């Protein structure tokens, strides 16, 4: 996993405003847990709006299927 | 950590419809929470969800997800 690509991605998001505390760990399988805090922009509800499109990114492009994204304002 | 008190609070938290995985580890928490469609939980839940964690178990470091 390229931590460098996974913010530029994330910030990719549309609805994406910032993040923090992001961590990248891998779990006794040896598969890669992620969490995040992600501040979305007003105009969007996070969890219909990006929450799928971050979801579907971080599988296809990072192969990271063990997922908790936090949305703040 | 009482995770069946943890899970107790939870659920009694208004807008909680269910929660999965929930994981805590050395504390950091993690969890899946169902809200109430009718509720963003945005504002409504997610702070109401901090503060109860922090207040009855001291969890500061959480992420919480809410979805479907
Ligand atoms: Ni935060
Ligand atoms: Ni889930």
């Amino acid at each position: 996993v390229d931590l460098a690509e996974v913010e530029k991605q994330i910030l990719a998001t549309p609805g994406v405003k910032s993040f923090h505390d992001l961590h990248i760990w891998a779990l006794t399988s040896g598969k890669a847990s992620l969490t995040v805090h992600v501040v979305n922009d007003t105009a969007v509800n996070p969890e219909m709006e990006v929450l799928p499109e971050l979801k579907q990114m971080l599988a296809d492009k990072f192969d990271i299927t063990h997922v908790t994204i936090q949305f703040e304002l």
